[PDB]
RNA sequence: UUUAU
């Protein structure tokens, strides 16, 4: 929009799952999520999902919307694997922690990120300043005005670096 | 830490 928007860090999982009714992993939720920033003018984003989103062996609901998010450049996987029928997985919240870091942007969750606030003074200011929690209402993403409260920023501020 | 609260 104005070069002045922060990148947008999407946990994926995080999404899809309440899309789902924490029943599905829905795919769709995802896109519907980035389609949200992108209306708004935001070109630099990142959704996280694990690479068993992927396996054909995983639930998912309509991969195909991961497919196409793939292709667009807006999606990257965190390692997974299966050892002796035991999935172990990397903890996706630090890729998101780290790429927000990393590019002064902000973590589209409902995730609180308790365990990782912990972790330094940077990465505390993290969480306390630049996670945006949303709703859905069926395929409708909503999110809300006053992402820290009353007396916190805009959602226009709140996605935008002081220029 | 097979996504959260
Ligand atoms: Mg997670
Ligand atoms: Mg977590």
């Amino acid at each position: 929009s104005n070069a002045d928007l922060r990148h947008i860090v999407i946990d994926g999982s995080n999404v899809a799952m309440v899309h789902g009714l924490q029943h599905y992993f829905s795919s769709r939720g995802i896109a519907i999520a980035v389609q949200y920033f992108w209306d708004r003018g935001h070109r630099d984003i990142t959704v996280f999902v694990p690479q068993w989103a992927f396996s054909k062996d995983a639930k998912v609901r309509e991969s195909h919307f991961l497919q196409k998010l793939y292709s667009l450049s807006l999606l990257s996987l965190t390692p997974s694997r299966v050892m002796d029928g035991k999935r172990i997985s990397s903890y996706d919240d630090r890729f998101m922690v780290k790429l927000a870091e990393e590019t002064d942007g902000i973590i589209v969750s409902n995730d609180q990120f308790r365990d990782l606030a912990e972790e330094s003074e940077k990465w505390m200011a993290i969480i306390r300043e630049r996670l945006l929690p949303f709703t859905f209402v069926g395929n409708l993403f909503m999110v809300p005005d006053d992402p820290l409260g009353r007396n916190g920023p805009t959602l226009d501020e709140f996605l935008k670096k002081p220029a």
